[PDB]
DNA sequence: TTTTT
């Protein structure tokens, strides 16, 4: 498909060679499809070893990888480095795989909190009677950070100041080709001049002209981002309900063994929807890997509800609480080739919370499916969209703005709301690091 | 005000 550039194949053969290193770029660059590359190679030559990890679930799935957390067993990670390795030892799927594991890829680095690095480092040491940076592993770290900066509740920690860094990071490789919006290099100058925080009056104007409504096919929906949840779950909410069809209301079956409050707050935190409201044509996204095909984040849209089962040792133990309703949501997939589709009958599926043992502590079971819609800034952060609509009205973070604009390909399926400079920043140390690069 | 099980 995609011809690497000299740029793209100089890193992949660094890589090759086993330096830990990291390499950077501005939005679009092709860090990710390297990235993609770097796993296939590195992967012909330890098969079991290569870890791919992002810092958000979606950002994994666009390397097909996991999240860092999922990858460590750390949960959250929040207790002390010994209280942690407990933890990991005790889950041997886990701790069997940060002893098979050679290389350690972590794509969107920019929102990895270097305290979390540094516990990793140590764990890594730990768990494989191995001093060197990493306990041997290569660390091959791939981001932008005058992107979305680690979440908070100086607090922000980046990754480039932790001391798990400064030891395992042998080389910084820059690749400089923007390929998103390769074809209107104003609006290449336009999203590298947010990049500093610094923002001309050229460019503020301009970004406030893409204001005008975009003029889309009938079967093209734009994607909408957004700084905060509220509004997300706002802008589904209108979305949905300007679609007439008597909206079909699916309630998840919530069962566990925790006591309460316990149950209630690790039941918050489930991506599974408590309540997932659907009509006929609304937008959705699959939030598992079911297929080769047909994988976690990719969207959909919903056609029919109706399954009586006619159109056409533990899962019995969870099968029971299966009442099954009475009706599955019938979508299409856009495969991720982004022509054809696949229309699949969507069932429920189970998420638990468990111990390492395997007794299931908390279970939602729900159809594996979110109105797709609107998205936040956050995890469109890796994603490349066609057509969208930004709306910067609630913009509170550094590289927000460059984020959110940065998603799309081109001014003409852009349309951008509420601009104003002061929603663009970079953080200080942000600036000095890059300046550093030297 | 965001993300991570
Ligand atoms: N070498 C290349 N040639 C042509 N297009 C590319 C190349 N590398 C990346 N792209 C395109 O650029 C877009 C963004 O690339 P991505 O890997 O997401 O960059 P980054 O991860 O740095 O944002 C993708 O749609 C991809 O198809
Ligand atoms: F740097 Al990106 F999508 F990962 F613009
Ligand atoms: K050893
Ligand atoms: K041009
Ligand atoms: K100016
Ligand atoms: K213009
Ligand atoms: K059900
Ligand atoms: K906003
Ligand atoms: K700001
Ligand atoms: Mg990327």
């Amino acid at each position: 498909m995609i011809i690497l550039s000299n740029e793209q194949e100089y890193v992949l053969k660094q890589v090759l060679s086993g330096v830990s290193l990291f390499y950077t770029g501005s939005a679009g660059t092709g860090k990710s499809v390297l990235l993609r590359s770097i796993i296939k190679s590195l992967r012909d030559k330890y098969p079991k070893g290569v870890a791919v990890t992002a810092s958000t679930g979606l950002a994994a799935c666009n390397i097909g990888g996991i999240t860092l957390h999922s990858f460590a067993g750390f949960g959250l990670g929040q207790g002390k480095v010994e209280n942690l390795i407990k933890k990991i030892k005790r889950n041997k799927k886990a701790f069997t795989r940060w002893r098979e594991t050679r290389v350690l890829i972590i794509d969107e680095i920019s929102m990895v909190d270097g305290h979390l690095l540094n516990k990793l480092n140590e764990i890594a040491k730990n768990l494989r009677r191995n001093n060197r940076p990493f306990g041997g592993i290569q660390l091959v770290a791939c981001g932008d950070f005058y992107q979305l900066p680690p979440v908070v509740k100086v607090e922000v920690f980046f990754a480039f100041e932790s001391s798990a860094w400064k030891e395992t990071i042998q080389r910084t490789i820059t690749l400089k080709e923007i390929f998103r919006q390769k074809g209107d290099q104003r609006f290449i100058d336009m999203l590298n001049n947010l990049r500093d925080g610094n923002v001309p009056d050229d460019t503020a104007r301009d970004f406030c002209r893409l204001s005008r409504p975009l003029k889309c096919p009938e079967g093209i929906v734009p994607s909408e981002l957004y700084a905060t949840r509220y509004e997300v779950d706002m802008a589904n909410s209108r979305k949905l309900n300007t679609i007439q069809g008597d909206v079909v209301v699916y309630n998840s079956v919530d069962t566990g063994i925790l006591p309460e409050p316990q149950k209630t707050q690790v039941l918050t935190n489930f991506l599974a929807p408590q309540v997932l409201n659907l009509k006929v044509g609304a937008q959705v996204m699959c939030i598992k890997n079911f297929d080769d095909q047909l994988v976690n984040g990719t969207l959909g849209k919903v056609i029919d509800f109706v399954d009586r089962d006619t159109y056409m040792s533990k899962l019995k133990d969870d099968l029971m609480k299966d009442y099954k309703n009475k009706k599955y949501p019938l979508v299409k997939f856009l495969l991720p080739d982004g022509i054809t589709f696949r229309t699949v009958v969507v069932e429920p599926e189970q998420w638990t919370t468990e111990d390492e043992d395997g007794t299931v502590l908390v279970s939602r079971i729900q159809f594996p499916l979110i109105l797709a819609w609107s998205l936040s800034i956050h995890k469109s952060q890796g994603q490349t969209l066609s057509k969208v609509v930004v709306d910067m009205k609630k913009i509170f973070e550094n590289g927000q703005a460059y984020v959110a604009l940065s998603r799309a390909v081109s001014r003409a399926g852009l349309q951008v709301l509420n601009f104003n400079r002061s929603k663009v920043a970079s953080h200080r140390k942000v600036i000095e690091f890059y300046k550093n690069l030297s």
